[PDB]
């Protein structure tokens, strides 16, 4: 019997340096976690101890911190090569800077194979990207070979900017012929490594004949066997076992996000590549694991270029700016109220009509909290992690019916850590989750524009309201198809980080609170 | 039979120039009201038409606009002499600048008798103020004489700064011997002119034998017979008839406030001074009445010194700043939310503990609205009328029990246009007016200080909270005795107008709304 050790990371999101426990900028260095230097110490320790080791990434290394704003993927290719990753699957955020933002910094500079079987290149692009990413790779591991098939979220054209020359096929339809090709090459050990979320990973384990292990990403799934070591609540045991349609037990693994944990799974295979057993758990990369000095000195060299983004203080916060998913995707979060107050302030600074009183913001668009214990200081860097996408805060004209539909969509699948949960400004919404989806909004009061003194009045279906929202939502992003389809007017506004930055500078000291903007019945 | 015409003003409050309909600074001159120039045209017209005329003031000429901030009462003595007032009764605001602020500008410069029978001077002051104000005056009117007895609110030591050398006696106890003295002088026509409010005026008409007419002030009572000409709702017919204990019908009159109306009452007396009948109504001093050119040119001369208080713009409002009594004494008003946000902002600008999240503000302390149609401009003058008293915004430490008592007091006599109604910041209060007084607060949630993210939690009786409030409330003003008696700590803060001014300058453009801080069940 032959034992393989799979070490996996996913949704790291430019978290190259060690972070606070909430994955925001490290301040109190003694209690910091993750980062590539720490991950390198743990990986090295496992390589010294285990004979057959694979270090894999299931996508979304791109986007999240000033590391990616400045280096545009050169930091990813450099440090992923430094850690000696054996393979990576393409994620949706790898396309955020177009195909060009993927090809030049990453595909051309990685010393490891970058995979995706369901991505087909066509037209002019076909010749330009050919062989820069592969559907599968056969990797020698000790005296054995292990086949790795890659996959990327089929919904990527709506999540990113991959362009019109890439076709995103159904994962299962595209993976089965590639697995069948590995089987003809007599590769009997097969890992499906990809980026579509835990729900699709379970479908790949059930339906794709020949896959032994599924290593996923995109849904930031925390899986654990026993008592977890930190604040993350497990969504199931590690590994998650799926029984395939052909009757084989298939472990499905995921390792949360932000490089806080290193996934770790041991598979005992027999001579014919049948999985005998599997055990593991994600490894919390805390303070106990010391950062590698060589990687850390290299991280510090690259850090010089970034320091001029933290030299200038925009203002102060005397309160924790809760930009976490556990807060901003489930209820009113003060980071969400702050950003919506900044949007309304930027639009009301230059103004019955002409005015704009309301704001809506997808909770999943807020990508990091900001801590108040660092002397209170807010820099362009702390703000760069909250709002990393470089989008705009647009003005839209919506019928009350359209706004009520967007609010119904906001909680249609409440309890899935779905980022469509809306943060608001100039709106008082009450939800009753005991009611059937599509009828959960029990109260929707909005701030009048056509009134001398502003006050909250019930939303009228036949009335038309002006709403400030991300360009992402206006384009039907996060399943807000009703906004794109039913809007009556759409104007482009200022860059997201600049709107929030000018506001923080004006206010000097900020203290946003949870005020009852969103309530539950 | 002999007919007397009584023209009366009360609670003018430094409204020397014509004002908007809400009694704030005149902008659209075509639809402006009141002012001394307009009042002079109407009074002159009545003097040309009627043989026996008395022009009286029932108090509170002092405090309200930049006219009083700058001239400290010299404008009152000058323009009241110009209009040829025959008498004035002392009001509580005439003592706001101490006895010295009353003696030097007004008592020493008025060419008319200034009256109060229930104010007794003692100790060192007795010799200094002797004869500068009188208990009564006998005025020749045509071939007849009319006696005028004055009175001032017994509660003045708590409302103002009259000092420890003036005794404020019971109105009825002090008025009866002065009326009896006029009766021995065979004065058969007697007017009681004073400043204690409509409720006390009715008691004087009922109890003081020999008073024929009561001309009052202090409660800003609007009395009208028929259909009123403006937005003011009558509190009863004009005149209000009180049947005395000795069986005589006694008219009681009051003419609202801010010089918007001129009270006008005709009394037909018989040969023995018995009131036969009385009819009248307040005269709305609107645009139809033209301003006297001589008084207006004199008003413009004095206006030069004031212009450097309007030359500098503090910021802009895009919304009407509702500082009216009809709003701020009955429900949440946006002027109240603004001032409470300015108080919390001034105290949080330099800060679990040390912080202050809550604000309370007596609604009656907000003395004027600000209009947004004047290009949006907010000047030191517009702000001077909102906050004319020159008080401070103090920090106090209160038990939850004390705060609940202050909120119970806030609505104990709801529906009387009582200024104790509280405006708030960092507090969510719900009242149920159908409940018995002392038990009307059904919900009282406050913003936590001892929490990383601020949020609204129920008030705990056994807990201690930090509240920013006017120095007036800390001293038990407006019947908030529980604040003065039960507070655990009291620190003096910055001047009220400066706190609000620095905030408006920081914000640049303001838009406070009615947000659900105060609700009714
Ligand atoms: O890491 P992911 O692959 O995104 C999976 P997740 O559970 O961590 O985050 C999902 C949430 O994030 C929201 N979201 C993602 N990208 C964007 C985004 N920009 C991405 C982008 C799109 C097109 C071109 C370039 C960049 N803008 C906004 Cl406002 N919201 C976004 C939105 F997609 C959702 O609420
Ligand atoms: O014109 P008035 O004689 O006052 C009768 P009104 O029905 O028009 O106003 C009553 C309201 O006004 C409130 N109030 C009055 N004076 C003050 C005041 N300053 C007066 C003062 C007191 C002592 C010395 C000097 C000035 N400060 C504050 Cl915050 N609130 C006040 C307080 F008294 C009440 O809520
Ligand atoms: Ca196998
Ligand atoms: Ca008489
Ligand atoms: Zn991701
Ligand atoms: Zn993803
Ligand atoms: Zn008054
Ligand atoms: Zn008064």
């Amino acid at each position: 019997m032959w034992e393989l050790t799979i070490l996996h990371t996913n949704d790291v999101h430019s978290r190259l340096e060690q972070t606070s426990e909430d994955s925001s900028k490290c301040v109190d260095a003694s209690r910091c976690m993750g980062g590539v230097a720490r991950l390198f110490t743990k990986v090295q320790q496992i390589r010294r101890a285990e004979p057959n080791v694979l270090l894999l990434d299931a996508g979304d290394q791109y986007q999240g911190t000033i590391w990616f704003t400045v280096y545009k993927g050169a930091e990813v290719a450099h440090f992923m090569n430094a850690l000696r990753y054996d393979a990576m699957a393409l994620g949706n955020h790898e396309f955020d800077n177009g195909v060009e933002g993927l090809i030049e910094p990453l595909l051309k500079e990685a010393k490891f194979p970058i995979l995706s079987a369901n991505i087909k290149a066509k037209g002019p692009l076909a010749s330009q990207i050919s062989g820069l990413y592969l559907p599968y790779k056969v990797l020698p591991v000790g005296d054995e070979v292990v086949g790795i098939v890659g996959y990327t979220s089929k919904e990527t054209p709506f999540l990113s900017n991959p362009g019109t020359n890439l076709v995103f096929e159904d994962e299962i339809t595209a993976l089965q012929p590639e697995v069948d090709k590995l089987k003809t090459l007599n590769v009997n050990k097969i890992i499906a490594l990809g980026h579509s979320g835990f729900e699709m990973d379970k479908l790949i384990a059930q339906k794709v004949r020949g896959v032994d292990v599924v290593v996923g990403g995109h849904s930031n799934t925390f899986l654990y066997t026993g008592n977890p070591p930190s604040k993350e609540v497990p969504a199931g045991k590690y590994p998650f076992i799926v029984t395939s349609d052909d009757g084989r037990k298939v472990p499905v693994v995921q390792a949360y996000a932000f490089g806080k944990y290193l996934g770790y799974l041991k598979i005992e295979f027999d001579e014919r590549g049948n999985v005998i057993s599997s055990h593991g758990n994600p490894i919390l990369l805390d303070s106990s694991i010391p950062e590698d000095p060589s990687i850390k000195a290299d991280i510090n060299k690259w850090r010089i270029k970034l320091d001029d983004y933290s030299t200038q203080e925009l203002g102060k916060t005397i309160v924790y700016l809760d930009g976490s998913s556990q807060s901003c995707r489930f209820r009113e979060c003060n980071m969400g109220n702050l950003i919506c107050d900044a949007m309304i302030n930027n639009n009301l600074r230059h103004a019955f009509w002409n005015h704009v009183s309301m704001c809506i913001l997808n909770g999943g668009g807020i990508r990091s909290p900001i801590d108040e214990r660092n002397d209170g200081t807010i820099t362009w860097e702390n703000l760069a992690a909250v709002l990393p996408f470089g989008g705009t805060f647009d003005l839209v004209q919506l019928k009350g019916s359209t706004l009520k539909k967007a609010f119904e969509h906001s909680v249609h699948r409440y309890g899935q850590s779905t980022g469509e949960f809306l943060q608001v400004g100039g709106i008082h919404v009450v939800y009753d989750l005991s009611r059937k989806p599509g009828d959960r909004v029990v109260k929707l009061d909005v701030l009048c524009t056509k009134c001398r003194v502003p006050s909250y009045d019930p939303l009228k279906m036949d009335e038309v309201y002006k709403v400030i929202l991300p360009n992402f939502l206006a384009n039907g992003g996060d399943g807000f198809q009703m906004i794109k389809d039913e809007l009556l007017r759409h104007d482009s506004g200022d860059q997201d980080i600049n709107v929030v930055s000018t506001y923080i500078s004006k206010m000097k000291v900020i203290y946003p609170a949870v005020e009852g903007r969103i309530k539950f019945s």
